[PDB]
C-alpha cells in the first residue's frame, strides 16, 4: 500500500485522538474547506513562514473531520501527508521515486476523491526534484485533490507555472499575535508538562512569547515560544535528575577538606576530620529528604499521565456520542485526578530540592543565549 508506506494518515491519528489540540486557526480551516469543496481551483496552497501554523492547520482540518463537523461533501474523506523522506529512501536509481510517486498518486485517484493529499514543502515536489508533470493530469481532471503547504517566495515560482495558479488557491497565513501565541501555548501546556514530567508557570508562556516576539526576530511565532518552553521543561527536568546544589556545595566543601588533610598541626587535622564527618552526616540526612521529594515527584508525574490518557477517553467518547462514558469520567475519574495533580503539586511547593515549576526567570535565561 503506497499510502500508508510514503504518507502518514492524519485522519486515523485524529481518530486515534494522538493529534495535539489546535487553537484558534478557525478562519483559515474554514478558508480551506471552503476551498476543497468547489468543482475547480479547490487544492487549497498554505502560504506562509516556516514554523506559523500551516501544518497544525492541516492538522485541526482532520480533527474537524473525525467529528464530522463537516459540510457534507468532506464527510468520511482522509487526509494522507506525502513523506519525502519515505520515497527518497533506498530510491538508488532512476526511476523509483518516480515510481513510488505514481503508485501513490494512482492511489488517491482510485479513492475517487475519498482521500486528498496533505504536500508539506511543495515547492520540493514540484518545481526544479520536479515531479509536477504526474500530478498535473490528475488535478486538471480532478480526480486528485491535494493541500500544499510553502513559503511565499517559493510559491512565486510555482504561480509562474499557469496549469499549476488555476489549480491551486493561495491561502495566505499569518503569524499569530503575542496574544494568540499566549493561547496557543495555554492549550499546548499539559502535553508538555506531561511529556517532561515537570509544571510550566503561566508567567513563564508570557515570557516564551513576549521575550521571543521582541528578540528571537529570524524566527516565528509559535513555534520559536514553543520551543522555548519545551526546551526549559528538559532542562528543568535533567536538572531535576542530577543532585541538588545545596547537597553538592557540601560534598565539594568535604573533599577540600579531604585533600587538605593529606597535607597534615594536631588541632587542626582534628578540627577537619570531625568536619569531614559532620558533612558525611549532613549529606546522607538531606539525600535521604531529597529521595522523599523524588518519591512524590514520580507520583505526580504518574498522576499526569493518567489525567492526561482520561482527558483523551473523555474527548474520545464526546465524538463518539457515548454520552454515558464521557459522564463517567468526567463526574468520576477526572476530577479525582485533577485533585491528586494539584495536591502533590501543592506538597512539592514547599520543597527543599524539587522546584517543580518552569519559570519566567528560566525563559530570561534560555533568550540570553
Ligand atoms: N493554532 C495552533 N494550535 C496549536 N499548535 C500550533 C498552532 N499553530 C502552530 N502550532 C504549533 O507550532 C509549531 C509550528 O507549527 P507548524 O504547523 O509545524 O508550522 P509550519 O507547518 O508552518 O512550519 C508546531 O509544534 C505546531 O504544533
Ligand atoms: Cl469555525
Amino acid at each position: 500500500n503506497a499510502l500508508e508506506q510514503y504518507g502518514i494518515d492524519l485522519t486515523r491519528l485524529a481518530a486515534e485522538g494522538k493529534l495535539d489540540p489546535v487553537i484558534g486557526r478557525d478562519e483559515e480551516i474554514r478558508r480551506v474547506i471552503q476551498i476543497l469543496l468547489r468543482r475547480t481551483k479547490n487544492n487549497p496552497v498554505l502560504i506562509g513562514e516556516p514554523g506559523v501554523g500551516k501544518t497544525a492547520i492541516v492538522e485541526g482540518l482532520a480533527q474537524r473531520i473525525v467529528k464530522g463537523d463537516v459540510p457534507e461533501g468532506l464527510k468520511g474523506k482522509r487526509i494522507v501527508s506525502l513523506q519525502m523522506g519515505s520515497l527518497l529512501a533506498g530510491a538508488k536509481y532512476r526511476g523509483e521515486f518516480e515510481e513510488r510517486l505514481k503508485a501513490v498518486i494512482q492511489e488517491v485517484v482510485q479513492s475517487q476523491g475519498e482521500v486528498i493529499l496533505f504536500i508539506d514543502e511543495l515547492h520540493t515536489v514540484v518545481g526544479a526534484v520536479d515531479a509536477g508533470n504526474m500530478l498535473k493530469p490528475a488535478l486538471a481532471r480532478g480526480e486528485l485533490r491535494l493541500i500544499g503547504a510553502t513559503t511565499l517566495d517559493e510559491y512565486r515560482e510555482i504561480e509562474k507555472d499557469p496549469a499549476l495558479e488555476r489549480r491551486f488557491q493561495p491561502v495566505y497565513v499569518d503569524e499569530p499575535t503575542v496574544e494568540e501565541t499566549i493561547s496557543i501555548l495555554r492549550g499546548l501546556k499539559e502535553k508538555y508538562e506531561v511529556h517532561h514530567g515537570v509544571r510550566i508557570s503561566d508567567s513563564a508562556i508570557i515570557a516564551a512569547a513576549t521575550l521571543s516576539h521582541r528578540y528571537i526576530t529570524e524566527r516565528r511565532l509559535p513555534d520559536k515560544a514553543i520551543d522555548l518552553i519545551d526546551e526549559a521543561a528538559a532542562r528543568l527536568r535533567m536538572a531535576l535528575e542530577s543532585a541538588p546544589e545545596e547537597i553538592d556545595a557540601l560534598e565539594r566543601k568535604k573533599l577540600q577538606l579531604e585533600i587538605e588533610r593529606e597535607a597534615l598541626s594536631q588541632e587542626r587535622l582534628k578540627a577537619i576530620e570531625a568536619e569531614i564527618a559532620k558533612l558525611t552526616e549532613e549529606i546522607a540526612k538531606l539525600r535521604a529528604e531529597w529521595e522523599r521529594e523524588r518519591e512524590i515527584l514520580r507520583k505526580l508525574r504518574e498522576a499526569q499521565h493518567r489525567l492526561d490518557e482520561v482527558r483523551r477517553e473523555i474527548e474520545l467518547a464526546e465524538r463518539q456520542y457515548d454520552l454515558n462514558r464521557a459522564a463517567e469520567l468526567r463526574y468520576g475519574e477526572l476530577p479525582k485526578l485533577e485533585a491528586e495533580v494539584e495536591a502533590l503539586s501543592e506538597k512539592l511547593r514547599g520543597a527543599r530540592f524539587v522546584r517543580l515549576e518552569v519559570t519566567e526567570e528560566d525563559i530570561a535565561e534560555i533568550v540570553s543565549r
